[PDB]
């Protein structure tokens, strides 16, 4: 039901969407469907939508979240979150 994933940067066009990239693989541990929300954690949690993996992604076990993010959670690039669906 969670998922433990790297944290990589957004993409400049998927700043301020409030998203979390993730592959297939991913996406279907949690189950959930692009577009549903999951909590993303390391001590503090925030809840963003989930979109799909790009190809270069795929299979390296990272989640694309943006800098806001990554500052409400205090996590560096690299580090783990864990996911879970809401």
């Amino acid at each position: 039901l969670s998922v433990k994933l790297r944290v990589a940067e957004a993409y400049p066009e998927d700043v301020g969407k409030g998203i979390v990239r993730m592959d297939k693989a991913s996406r279907a541990k949690l189950g959930v469907s692009v577009g549903d929300y999951v909590e993303v954690k390391k001590v503090l949690s925030v809840k963003l939508r989930v979109a799909e993996a790009y190809p270069e992604d795929v299979g390296k076990g990272i989640v694309r979240m943006d800098k806001a993010s990554r500052a409400k959670l205090g996590v560096s690039v690299g580090d783990y979150v864990e996911v879970k669906k809401v």
